[PDB]
């Protein structure tokens, strides 16, 4: 019997043992495992040595898996033995046991009742037979455990913990198959009986399974505070654990009745540290519950609000200095009073003001935000953005609260990152893991930081401007800022030219700031009145900003970017001198560095160039009304620049000439379009490049691969070499600069999106319309086939057969073009300039970075054509030479366009597709849609199939979190393939609709296209079946979101397919049942999506097997043996779905099991993990309400 295993387990941890013993040991007691007798055996081996902690431990693990695993097939006879085998080793508990062998014998106790407790209620009047098996004394067994000993009572509220987490936390199978009686159970065991009846549905058959009346809140509570009398730290953290997890969904009577906020209170002022965590998270869960009983939750307020005061001497003696080091132990108590705190902000207007106590709060808010921690610190922001937003807090907050917040955020609003003393890097390198990931986290918190200032700037103008002109003129009279008015190129990562930044950033928000006073206030009388004086001070500030004359580049180009948000309310009182500026600040010149070299301090001249030219752009866009005045003076000004401001800006300012003539209304609007437009539209056509376009040896010879060989052979360069350790010659650069400089003027590819974006900007009325159309067709049309096939021999490239006729030289070199780098900016505050050029490696990247620019430009330019609509959308050349272009097959296997990366795949799905689809006319729809659905998705699910499929079993579910050892490239393209997979999922829920989560509705908002979209899908079984086919795919796909966006869709679009066509029919039966059956259902990685994905394969197998016979066969054969043919009668009895989950559970059951050292930490670090998220989740209920796509 157990003398077997007695020998075995001193065999497998004697010394002597070696590795010949501890294969005869290890492999019998496997062995016993699966034996009948087991948990026989580990029972009588637990009981009889207590002292031996791990034999202790090993029996009490075979009475786990005998539980588990072998308990589904066991008589009446045998759970009753069980169970009375479990409550006496649990009762037996003494002192020597250890922490880890009371949970274990916690968890005994806890999977025994979940399958046992309460089976007796469904059925009225269940006699006395019934009530033994459900086990009618669970209550009264936990209360004699309570009193028997010290360890007793503290197994007891690790029993109470672990039951108490998986019913309402973890809602797992067992007891999601018996929610609608356990969870009633679960509120009778704690709230006390008169309180239970009025709620719930409380009868005679219930009161069995209540042990004492008062409940247990009566009980606790009570232990709590005397323990708190006694400071007994031990005791209290254990209470803390239990109630943190059973505070959340007891009635709130109870909870009122026993003064729970008064006994957290009282031990949050207490010297242990995990205690104060415990309570302030047991606090903030509370504060966040649902609450059906209103009168109720005012006191809960009322209490925490009172007590503000003590909520500030608990932040006081949290508070730690970092200037040594970050105190761990407490640090993360620090983060859970933040969070708490911040969730203070909805109950606000809740409060009468007695003794300040709203004024009180807000000043602790205030102070929290001084955390010198990022994270800490941000954690208020989002209060202070919706705080400020809303008008009523503002009467409240106006006084000595508003000025403070905005000099911090002024005072704060700088560039975290780079400055190498600043505190917030000793957090930082804590609680982030990635240099990325805090960089993001910094641009992130300083874009909150310019909300509050806009909004500050927005509700308190007068005050708000009054201290902007104090500061700024008080920082450029500093001894420290006046290097900036005096020097020409400053160094872009030191303090000088941060601070500079950092109050133009400042003046910027002021700006954008007054923008909103214009809505937000009030139409009334005073209105006019207001906006005038207004008016006149920000023209002053402009004139002073102005007068400064700054001539660094960077801060010019920030100067610049200012002048659009001046001329919103200025208008024509500043437009003048706006334009006089930006005019001679591009054509400016600077003799001292010549702008041909590459180097970081010249690229400042092109970026403020650029900057000039785009700002001309946006102000021509805003208003051409008042430009129209002077538009001879303005051409002629321009084109007598034209020889010196080079190509780009050439295409810049020839735009900028463009809106004019469309959007003002001046007289030959033809010609004037016709000749500007023509001249730079015109290599499209040339017969060369047209004749060219279709060879692709010719496309090398134009970018200039074959001309390197030359200068390969002449430096003498072996292919073999390698090409990271050669230097670069001068004649590189010359050849570099020869070809980047042909290859633009080659492809007109620029021009064209930036005339056609901004022709197609702001089309006011119809008519206009109309005449725009008239103008592009005899343009686009010709040219619509030659950018395909640009396109095409651009995706063609990558290809790494394509070059097998090159010379061999140059193979390593397009090889290393070909590769992507490593690629994973929108504040001003980062510049990377490119680097420099360096060696021959670098000579292949730039080339790829020009393949890259021509096809991201081309993508621009077809999404811009798509912009145009009918004169796109009607040919019937459009639908199949986008498709041609954007995916080639070779002659030979399914590759699709073998040699670009994923990264590249990305681009051309999110900035090509999403705009043609999304685009499309509601007239145009019946003709493009036939003719580019069902390719588009065949193509998209044969890629999707075929980049999963190299690694298809090698991922974990969810993203793993990139640090100094994840720059590997399998993390890199793992992302990447998770990012393209978002994007077509995107497409999809664009294309056709979601559903929602468990809780339904009378459908999503499908507002106006997915109409349209919808009934030519769904009516067209040729565009249908590969739409099915692609969405099989996207679920049975291994990521979290996306399989929850695609069963959501699937659920949307579940019931108007199922019976329209008969082969609609076969791929269901045979298809998506399978897969979502035996991959997703199966699978236990996918518990993230796991009940909608039931509920539609319940709401599948409804409607299928009800006139499809041979599929019963089919689920026969897949579910080895399961009666179908029961469950489909079983199920038709009750009409409730939520009747029918318990029986698709057990269902899933029997598929799981008849398909099915290290793994006891395993499996503890998951449920520790999955405990954790649903914590995170329950607290921020409410605001996070799930997340979707």
């Amino acid at each position: 019997g157990a003398s077997q295993i007695v020998s075995a387990l001193d065999v497998i941890y004697s010394p002597k043992s070696n590795n010949s013993q501890r294969q005869e040991a290890q492999k019998f007691l496997d062995e016993v495992k699966l034996c009948s007798e087991s948990p026989f055996w580990g029972y009588e081996i637990a009981l009889q040595n207590p002292t031996n902690s791990i034999l202790k431990y090993f029996g009490l693990g075979l009475l786990d898996h005998a539980v588990k695993k072998n308990w589904n097939d066991y008589d009446e006879g045998k759970r009753v033995a069980l169970r009375k085998w479990v409550m006496e080793l649990n009762f037996g508990v003494q002192d020597y046991d250890t922490r880890y062998i009371k949970e274990k014998l916690a968890t005994l106790w806890v999977e025994v009742a979940k399958r046992t407790w309460g089976e007796a209620l469904k059925q009225t009047n269940p006699t006395e037979e019934q009530l033994l098996t459900s086990w009618v004394d669970m209550d009264n067994n936990l209360f004699e455990l309570w009193n028997i000993n010290q360890s007793s009572r503290e197994l007891a509220l690790i029993i109470f913990r672990i039951l108490f987490e998986d019913v309402f936390l973890l809602d797992d199978l067992i007891v999601l198959k018996r929610m609608t009686v356990i969870q009633p159970l679960c509120v009778m065991i704690v709230c006390p009986i008169e309180v239970f009846a009025i709620k719930y549905k409380f009868s005679d058959k219930w009161t069995k399974f209540k042990a004492n009346e008062e409940g247990w809140f009566s009980v606790w509570i009570p232990e709590l505070n005397n323990a708190l009398q006694q400071n007994n730290s031990e005791y209290i953290i254990r209470l803390l654990e239990t109630l943190k997890t059973c505070l959340n969904w007891p009635l709130t009577e109870v909870i009122v009745r026993n003064d729970v906020l008064s006994s957290l209170l009282t031990c949050l002022s207490s010297n242990i540290p995990r205690a104060q965590s415990m309570a302030l998270d047991s606090i903030h869960i509370l504060l966040t519950r649902p609450y059906s009983n209103e009168s109720h939750y005012q006191m809960t307020i009322d209490r925490v609000f009172d007590n503000m005061d003590l909520l500030d001497s608990v932040y006081e003696s949290l508070l730690f200095d970092p200037t040594d080091d970050i105190d761990e132990t407490k640090y993360p108590i620090i983060k859970k009073f933040v969070d708490m705190i911040s969730c203070l902000y909805v109950c606000v207007p809740k409060i009468k003001e007695t003794n300040g106590q709203i004024q009180k709060y807000f000043k602790l808010v205030l102070k929290t935000t001084y955390n010198p921690s990022l994270i800490v610190s941000g954690l208020t922001l989002d209060l202070w953005c919706t705080c400020l937003r809303n008008d009523e807090y503002l009467p409240k907050l106006e006084k000595y609260v508003i000025p403070d917040l905005l000099q911090f955020a002024a005072d704060a609003l700088v560039y975290y990152e780079q400055i190498d003393g600043h505190i917030s890097k000793k957090f930082a390198e804590i609680d982030f893991q990635s240099k990325s990931e805090f960089q993001t986290f910094c641009s992130t918190y300083r874009k909150r930081i310019r909300d509050i200032i806009r909004l500050i700037s927005c509700v308190e103008l007068d005050l708000t401007y009054d201290w902007l002109n104090n500061r700024l003129n008080n920082y450029f009279s500093s001894p420290f800022g006046q290097q900036v008015l005096s020097s020409t190129f400053l160094d872009h990562k030191l303090e000088p030219y941060l601070g500079a930044l950092s109050q133009y950033m400042i003046v910027e928000c002021f700006i954008n700031g007054c923008i909103r006073w214009k809505i937000w206030y009030p139409t009334g009388d005073d209105y006019d009145e207001k906006l005038d004086s207004i008016l006149q001070k920000l023209e002053i500030l402009s004139n002073q900003l102005i007068a400064l004359n700054l001539r660094e580049p960077l801060l010019l180009k920030k100067q610049i970017q200012n002048f659009a948000l001046f001329l919103t309310m200025l208008k024509d009182n500043v437009l003048f001198t706006l334009l006089e500026k930006i005019i001679t600040s591009a054509t400016m010149d600077y003799p001292e560095i010549n702008l041909e070299e590459r180097g970081a301090e010249s690229d400042a001249v092109r970026d403020l160039r650029y900057a000039c030219g785009i700002e001309l752009n946006r102000m021509a866009l805003l208003m051409p009304e008042s430009l129209k005045k002077i538009y001879p003076d303005l051409e002629s000004v321009i084109a007598r620049i034209m020889p010196n401001l080079s190509y780009h800006e050439k295409i810049s300012f020839k735009s900028f000439l463009l809106i004019i003539v469309l959007k003002s209304s001046l007289d030959m609007k033809e010609e004037r379009f016709a000749a500007i437009v023509d001249p730079e539209l015109l290599a499209w056509s040339d017969k060369t490049t047209v004749v060219g376009l279709s060879d692709l040896h010719w496309f090398m010879e134009r970018l200039g691969i074959v001309q390197i060989a030359e200068y390969f052979q002449r430096r003498d360069i072996d292919e073999n070499s390698d090409l990271l350790s050669i230097p670069i010659d001068d004649e590189g650069k010359e050849l570099k600069s020869e070809l980047t400089k042909r290859w633009q003027s080659l492809f007109p590819v620029r021009a064209t999106r930036m005339f056609i974006h901004y022709s197609m900007q702001s089309i006011k009325t119809d008519e206009e319309f109309k005449m725009l159309q008239d103008l592009w067709r005899p343009r686009i049309v010709p040219i619509l086939p030659y950018i395909t096939r640009l396109l095409y021999q651009l995706q063609s490239y990558h290809d790494p057969d394509n070059w097998k006729g090159l010379p061999t030289v140059v193979q390593s070199f397009v090889k290393y073009s070909t590769i992507e780098r490593f690629w994973e900016s929108k504040d001003e505050f980062i510049d990377e300039h490119m680097k420099a050029m360096q060696t021959l490696r670098d000579f292949a990247d730039s080339v790829g970075h020009i393949i890259r620019y021509t096809r991201e430009y081309t993508l621009l330019v077809l999404s811009a054509i798509s912009s145009l609509g009918s004169v796109f959308y009607l040919l019937d050349e459009s639908p199949d030479l986008l498709l041609n272009s954007i995916a080639i097959f070779k002659p030979g296997s399914n590759e699709i366009s073998p040699g670009v990366s994923t990264h590249g795949w990305k681009h051309i799905m999110n900035i090509a597709i999403r705009p043609i689809l999304k685009g499309c006319p509601k007239d145009c729809l019946g003709k493009f849609m036939p003719a580019f659905l069902p390719k588009l998705f065949e193509i998209l699910d044969l890629l999707l199939c075929q980049k999963w499929s190299s690694h298809m079993n090698d991922m974990d579910m969810n993203p793993v979190p990139t640090d100094d050892d994840q720059m590997t490239e399998e993390i890199l393209e793992e992302n990447l393939l998770r990012q393209l997979t978002t994007v077509v999922v995107r497409i999809v829920i664009d294309c056709v609709g979601q559903g929602n989560a468990n809780p339904n509705s009378a459908k999503s908002r499908l507002n106006n296209h997915q109409m349209e979209m919808r009934k030519i899908i769904f009516n067209d079984l040729n565009t249908l079946a590969p739409f099915l086919k692609l969405l099989n795919h996207l679920i049975s796909f291994k990521d979290t979101k996306c399989s929850f966006n695609s069963i959501l869709v699937m659920k949307c679009c579940l019931t108007s397919v199922l019976n329209q066509n008969n082969t609609v029919d076969e791929y269901f039966t045979f298809e998506v049942m399978k897969n979502l059956l035996l991959n997703v259902l199966c699978n236990s990685a996918f518990k993230d999506s796991f009940h909608e994905a039931l509920y539609a394969f319940t709401v599948i197998f409804l409607t299928l097997c009800k006139e499809y016979p041979s599929a019963r066969a089919f689920l026969f054969e897949i579910s080895n043996g399961y009666n179908i043919d029961e469950l489909y009668r079983n199920l038709r009895s009750v009409d409730e779905y939520k009747t029918q989950r318990a029986l698709m559970i057990d269902f899933i059951d029997w598929v799981k099991s008849t398909s099915g050292a290290g793994d006891e930490r395993k499996r503890q670090e998951k449920r520790e993990a999955i405990l954790k998220k649903a914590n995170e989740r329950l607290i921020k209920k409410n605001k996070e309400n799930g997340d979707m796509l």
